[PDB]
């Protein structure tokens, strides 16, 4: 297929990283992934915002207007015919030869996005999925969106290999969110959900779904709870671009509820499916 | 000049690195950095046998032996003709259609390694630096040598913004290390350091220079010490690969005792001279 390097649209096979890119030796850089939906982008808009805040949060500075880079991604779904899938687009300082500190004012950053055909999950919608608790090791700045993902890919190859589908994330108890998703739960008609700070990343879904909440009248509350709390939640479910909202039906091989999905967990679906393209 | 890609030592202009390679989408890998002096490695076992054990950490196999690793390290310093300088070498999951978890036990690691002229730091090693503290905000597993480094690139940038040279960390007002390397702090004859623990990286640099003290009768305590109490010693000094053994006399306007070389700062120095090759 093709991908977008900078601002040009190539070949796949025409891209090639340099050994001294930042985003390669220190994984500085940040991303987003956007939801495609039978050639539609998505919240769009609200992707391309993050990352741009993303960006500045570390210094970093996108050399095209958000009007430039909405073209290009416009672009990239075209050449690539995606019908349903996500883009994956990220950023990083640049190539600059091995030095922690910042480089000088010149090096461009290195723009990278690219495709992929990718169905709804409608089964796990459905049905729900399990989950585990894992220590959350991450570092203190989980508000920005970065490639420093080494601390999820082990909550998630931890949860994989318990036969489960997300590792839910805590710390000293408290939880925070999932390896790649937000953590939602609800008792007694009572929507509850970690606040934003920087102890989680501000999901676009996460904000959808609390949208919705306002919108059929359901309450919220962005106050945090504990993993034993948590256990004794009516509902449970987590959020992200790609698994939109999965309801959690056990954790750690105890049933939350009944271990079927909830009456207010539908009626938040049914809500986000209106918003859908 | 020429770079070790995987098992070959191959012209620069022939490495390509995939934009799927999982060290520049999640930063998932180590590295490690030998200095050489007038053609001979310094310390390569020590190196090579982290390096293992930081990949064996996040469960990343490498698949040659230590023994085929350092004649490879060794046809990469030949080849380049380096006489004094450092190699820069990294392994990285491997390249896989991206995906938190692990990808199939059929994929192979990715190995890069290089090398750069950079002379010892003659005026530092003999007039000292100028540091500043800055708050840790690093993950966990700071034991591992991974490539997750947005952290320390953030920290070190702070403390060239100032006109420092190293960035001293803390965690809770507890001193842990720099953003590239270890901190030693000398009170009443006695030396002191962080122990190694999931805090910090235990050092290469820091080990000899343990080994010197015990040579030199000198009591060594791997206590924690506060802020505060770094701030009241009478002699205080950062080591790394790179930097040696280089004195700190003074942290964010304030002098370390009178903004001199300590006399055990430089029985140190001189002792570890007699290992360098
Ligand atoms: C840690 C974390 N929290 C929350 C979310 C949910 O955010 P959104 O609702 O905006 O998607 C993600 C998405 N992470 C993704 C999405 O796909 N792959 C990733 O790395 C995430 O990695
Ligand atoms: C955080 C940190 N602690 C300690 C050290 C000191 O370890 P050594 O004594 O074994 O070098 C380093 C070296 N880091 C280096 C050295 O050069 N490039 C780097 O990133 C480091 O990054």
């Amino acid at each position: 297929g093709y991908t977008l390097w900078n601002d040009q649209i190539v070949k796949d096979e025409e891209v090639k990283i340099d050994k001294e890119d930042r985003g390669y030796q220190f994984g500085d850089g940040v991303y987003e992934v956007v939801k495609v939906y039978n050639g539609e982008m998505f919240t769009v808009n609200e992707h391309i915002d993050r990352l741009y805040a993303s960006a500045e949060k570390i210094r970093i500075t996108i050399p095209y207007t958000k009007d430039k880079f909405h073209q290009l991604l416009h672009e990239l779904v075209e050449k690539n015919e995606l019908n349903t899938g996500h883009i994956y687009f990220q950023v990083t300082r640049g190539t600059s030869p091995r030095a922690h500190q910042f480089p000088e004012n010149t090096v461009k950053p290195v723009i990278i996005g690219y495709t992929k055909e990718n169905p709804r999950p409608l089964e796990n919608l459905e049905k729900g999925v399990k989950a585990t608790f894992v220590e959350d090791i991450r570092w203190l700045r989980c508000d920005i969106k970065s490639l420093n993902l080494l601390g999820a890919v082990l909550a998630k190859q931890e949860a994989h290999e318990k036969g489960c589908y997300e590792a839910i994330l805590h710390r000293n108890n408290t939880v925070t969110e999932g390896s790649s998703s937000n953590v939602f739960g609800i008792k007694d008609g009572i929507l509850y959900t970690h606040p934003a700070n920087n102890m989680i990343l501000k999901g676009i879904t996460r904000d959808v779904v609390i949208a919705c909440a306002n919108e059929i009248n359901m309450p919220v509350k962005e106050i945090p709870f504990t993993t034993h709390e948590a256990l004794k939640m009516d509902e449970l479910f987590v959020t992200s671009t790609t698994s939109e909202i999965t309801p959690v039906i056990e954790i750690d091989g105890k049933l939350i509820r009944d271990g079927k999905v909830g009456e207010w967990t539908r009626k938040l679906q049914k809500q986000f499916e209106t918003k859908i393209p």
